[PDB]
């Protein structure tokens, strides 16, 4: 266990000859960041990096590029020993070659264009056998080091010229490229491409020795997602990573193929598979050749469907085979692949967050040169809905515009290539903003599953029921153990009530922001359509997918809405029944403890609530949330200005003291006349000081160049006469009474036991 | 229309319950904003009309 | 179906036993008298009775809870001796957490309900 | 330029406004290689026939690169799957939707579609 | 399910004896975990009994991919294990591996049972 | 009775009046 010997580990920087290490690896080892040392691997093939420290890197592992990985003959989990030189000098000639796959396209000069900014400040540490890749210009093309008159070690200095004179050679036949896909092609499904790799990776990788442990693999594992999520890529990754004997098989290209043919085709795949062990099968839409046994009229693809039944089950040999399959829907699949032995391990891939859009739009700009207008972080804010192939298709919307609208560089390239024309075009921020307007997404009917961002500070006050909250829901994830030694069932259910417009959504919000877990939230609407369309076997639906996105915070807004539709438990004579709180009361009965998945509700009219919900066992605790206080106030009228330039003459506190008795939305509403008001004035300021002022100037340009507004006293002093209340007195007192219905106690408070001798 | 072709907000004992406006406030809560999508209603019997209609986003 | 069986509000031996079976599970100190603790709730339910214990159980996880971020964070980030000196899980179900949780206890069935 | 180009425009409407027209205008304009496809002509073949005239067309469209593909009335090749009863119409579509996707290729051959 | 069948398979001189195979409870759970850690080394740190008291809704499919995954969990949390095998095989390394209690407490938690 | 006597509550809100101390 000599520190030298370490193991390849994905790097997240991104540099072509620079590695990472951890910092106690490095002291035991004696190194320093400022050291350029030298790696050996496979077939004596060397590769000379800068190293560094880092903290998110592990003891035992090196991180390092791809580039460095694919120069060595080696892949994750191998072995490299590490040999630190201080002999490594300067160089005397460099003498590169372009390879012809890469430049078929392209143009003209690559010395100044790409590699003279490429060895600039970066003191890059090359060898006489090592292949780079340099992206820019719309294209990413890499180049071998073919001769160096020095030692193999060097740096690359200022001084050292380096030789660009050669035709583009082919390669090595044993020599990867771009054609195949690695894991930094892929973003936005860190936690699913983990739980990939933890299946797949440990049974192809080492085959003997889990052959030696004895304990079976899996061998079904089912991908499903929205059309568009990149299931495929996901699938050719893993199978590059681990570079095992990959076999595509496709659903129409089978179907499209007559009686025989088929079957003739799938025998010959998992026997040709099975030759080359290991070996990944990926099947694609699987739906087309299994659908369900309704669908499947006629008698061949029944056939079909029993014949992959058999091979599914024939596959137990102990023959380090893995079946992959993808779908976009696991409802639509024959319920007889869902068995043990067969297609179990299901993987949900679904639709990206902003984090996640984000690395998307920065892996698709890779090589398209950009202009220093665009923020790519606002384009991931704004971008709602939106599944990668969207975004890949806006970025070449964006590309398309900014080609477009350059017709005088349609002009300066009539028939004739120049690299360096493409060189000269960048995209502009008014690109994107105008691509976000043609853009139709395909995800807007998806359930959104992410962590909240309103934090405690969104929300004024409300101190002793932010500490009940926290010990409902934070204690039992934290500490279990707590649990187990005094023995109590943790509390399943919480259902908030109040007055309209008072932050219930914002404190379910909050809490699931703090506990970090994931929030599902499901309005009116839904439970209406529910109800009308008697389509209630869709709460099942609904709670699978709490349970596979556990931790999680499922929110039931609105849940008097039927039962205030109905009669407003006035009419059609019956009382407190419906269809889809019945099957909501059944879910959470079903459901097991130890998932963490919390349920709260939230209603105005706690009333005409069915009382079967209010049990021990479901929704039992009852918080009641007033109309926010004085501090409160200062704090809503604080969080909704964040976004707005106010004036610093503006006094809040002022403001808070006035409006007695006004919810959250007033204040909101207030805040937003307001800024009506202000760009009003901004735009009727502005057009009579550009155009009413003069057509034919007097001076050059417009003298004052200045926006004149901002949100000021006189606006707020203006827009606070058309505020109103919207809770009136007696609906305060109901909720007053109902709070006094479920009072504590009476005579209990003196209660003490007795103490004698 | 079919708040009065129901009971006028008095027959039938539901309130304010419907099918079609249902459908048309789960569509505005759907559609984004930058698609400059511009909706406009017309009543003569403002009272009997659905509350919920009349909150904010809407 | 032709036996018709009446199930009263629980007496006041009914009413140890029940208390008693609640408590199996959770450790209760010694001090605790629930012969007297069944004398003063006259007309409560088996409900009541594992409300008001599982009630007096949530006040003593936040006496634990409350006491040990205290005792751990709040004592010294740079510690004087080695390790916690203490070592010592303080709380168990006691006296003051059945005092302090019956003034949230409320009869859940009426009179006129028991007199249908 | 290397970004990828659109690869299937789908023109619907009423019956009688000119998309058949539109196409073979936008076909003149170009100067591609056009070649027309017909549903009906297709789907009054015999069964290995139809296969036979997809395939031979998209070869000889790929050819003459770069090209225009039109298929006019285009669900009456590929309808819903409730609607296609029978294996060889089944077949077909997906005969359809193996050459679509074998088209990705960089061959500068656009599909255009209508459909009412 | 019995259900499905074509009702002339339960017809007398055919299929007419039926054997109900139900889900197993607590002690049945105990004898299938029982039977899939034979073969394991075991930590004394867990205890069976409480992880079949808590499978709830489990088949015995399930119980062995709960095992499974366990096991997994804790040759994935050894990665010095995975250093101290890169591609050597010693049985003293898995005699050197034992379970612990809070990898069955991690499988309880990713286990989706199929009987509730 | 107790509803009778919540029906003539003193106040909403007017707890914390205070006069203001400036200068
Ligand atoms: N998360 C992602 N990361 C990287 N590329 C993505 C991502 N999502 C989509 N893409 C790109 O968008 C396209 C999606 O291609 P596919 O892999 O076919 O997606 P898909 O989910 O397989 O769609 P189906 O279901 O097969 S029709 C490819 O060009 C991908 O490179
Ligand atoms: N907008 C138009 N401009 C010019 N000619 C038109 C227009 N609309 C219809 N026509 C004429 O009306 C006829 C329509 O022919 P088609 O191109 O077949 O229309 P169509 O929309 O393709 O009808 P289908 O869907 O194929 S049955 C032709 O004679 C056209 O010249
Ligand atoms: N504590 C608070 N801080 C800031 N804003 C609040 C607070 N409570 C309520 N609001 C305002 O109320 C609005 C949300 O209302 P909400 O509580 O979701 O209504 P409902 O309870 O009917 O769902 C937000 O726009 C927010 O500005
Ligand atoms: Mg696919
Ligand atoms: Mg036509």
């Amino acid at each position: 266990n000599r520190p030298n010997r370490l193991i390849v580990d994905e790097a997240i920087n991104e540099d072509n000859s620079v590695v990472s290490l951890s910092q106690p690896k490095m002291d035991e080892l004696q190194l320093f960041r400022g050291d350029t040392v030298l790696l050996k691997g496979k077939k004596r093939r060397e590769a000379v990096c800068i190293v560094l420290s880092d903290d998110t890197c592990s003891d035992e592992k090196i991180r390092m590029n791809r580039v460095v990985r694919n120069n060595l003959r080696v892949r994750l989990g191998d072995v490299i020993s590490i040999q630190p030189c201080p002999d490594v000098k300067y160089g005397k000639r460099i003498h590169v070659l372009p390879i012809d796959d890469t430049v078929e396209g392209i143009t003209g000069n690559l010395f100044e264009v790409y590699l003279k900014p490429y060895f600039l400040e970066a003191y890059r540490p090359i060898r006489k056998g090592d292949i780079f890749l340099v992206r820019g210009g719309m294209r990413a093309v890499e180049f071998k080091v073919v001769e160096t008159d020095p030692s193999p070690y060097c740096i690359v200095a200022p001084d050292t010229v380096i030789h660009c004179e050669g035709e583009p050679i082919k390669r090595e036949d044993e020599e990867e490229s771009l054609n195949e896909v690695g894991y930094d092609d892929i973003g936005g499904c860190r936690k699913q491409l983990a739980q990939i790799k933890e299946m797949v990776e440990l049974p192809l990788r080492h085959p003997a020795l889990f052959k030696a442990i004895g304990v079976k693999p899996p061998r079904g594992i089912l991908l499903y997602g929205p059309p568009g999520t990149g299931k495929t890529l996901i699938a050719r990754a893993v199978a590059n990573e681990t570079g095992a004997f990959f076999f595509l098989i496709n659903g129409p290209e089978i179907m499209s193929k007559l009686a025989g043919e088929s079957e003739s085709n799938l025998r010959k795949a998992f026997e040709e598979a099975e030759k080359n062990a290991p070996a990944i099968i990926f099947i694609d839409e699987l739906d087309a050749i299994a659908p369900k046994r309704e669908k499947t009229h006629g008698e061949v693809e029944r056939r079909i469907v029993s014949q992959l039944l058999t091979l599914m089950d024939g596959l137990k040999q102990r023959a380090h085979v893995i079946v992959m399959a993808a779908t976009n829907r696991p409802n639509s699949i024959d319920p007889a692949l869902r068995r043990f032995g067969r297609f179990d391990r299901e993987v949900d891939i679904g639709i990206p967050d902003a984090t996640g859009r984000l690395e998307i739009l920065q892996i698709h700009t890779k090589n398209m040169k950009l202009a220093d207008d665009v923020d790519l972080e606002q384009v991931a804010n704004e971008t709602h809905g939106h599944v990668g192939a969207d975004l890949a298709a806006l970025c070449s919307e964006a590309a398309l515009q900014a080609i477009r609208k350059k017709m005088d560089l349609i002009d300066l390239e009539d028939e004739t290539i120049d690299a360096e024309v493409m060189n000269s075009l960048a995209v502009t921020m008014d690109d994107f903003r105008w691509a976000l307007s043609q853009s139709n997404p395909s995800a807007l009917r998806e359930t959104v599953v992410e962590v909240p961002q309103v934090t405690w500070e969104d929300i004024g006050g409300l101190e002793d029921v932010k500490r009940e909250l926290q010990e409902l829901v934070q204690y039992p994830v934290e500490h279990p153990d707590k649990f187990l030694k005094f023995g109590m069932t943790p509390s399943k259910g919480v259902l908030f009530y109040g007055p309209p417009g008072c932050g219930k959504t914002l404190l379910a919000k909050a809490i699931a922001n703090e506990c970090q877990a994931n929030f599902i939230s499901i309005k009116g609407p839904e439970l209406l359509t529910m109800w009308f369309g008697e389509s209630e076997a869709n709460v099942r639906e609904i709670f699978d997918k709490a349970r596979q996105a556990a931790p999680c915070v499922l929110f039931f807004d609105e849940l008097d809405s039927i039962a205030k539709a109905r009669g407003g438990n006035i009419g059609d004579g019956g009382g407190a029944a419906d269809r889809v709180i019945n099957q909501i009361l059944t879910e959470m009965d079903g459901m097991s403890t130890k998932k963490n998945v919390f349920i709260i509700g939230a209603t105005n009219r706690p009333d005409i609530i069915d009382p079967a919900i209010l049990r021990p066992g479901r929704l039992d605790q009852l918080i009641y949330i007033p109309l926010p206080d004085e501090k409160s106030r200062v704090a809503i009228l604080k969080a909704n200005l964040r976004k707005s330039p106010v004036a610093k003459d503006v006094d809040l506190e002022f403001l808070a003291k006035m409006t007695n008795g006004f919810s959250g939305a007033d204040l909101t509403e207030i805040c937003q006349r307001a800024c009506k008001l202000a760009i009003r004035e901004s735009i009727e300021s502005e057009i009579r000081r550009e155009r009413e002022r003069q057509t034919n100037p007097s001076a050059m340009e417009v003298e004052e160049d200045d926006p004149v507004p901002e949100i000021r006293r006189d606006h707020f002093e203006e827009a606070m006469r058309f505020a109103r209340r919207s809770v009136s007195d007696n609906d305060i007192r109901k909720y007053e009474m109902f709070a006094q219905t479920l009072q504590q106690s009476r005579g209990f408070g003196s209660f003490r036991f007795p103490s004698g001798n």
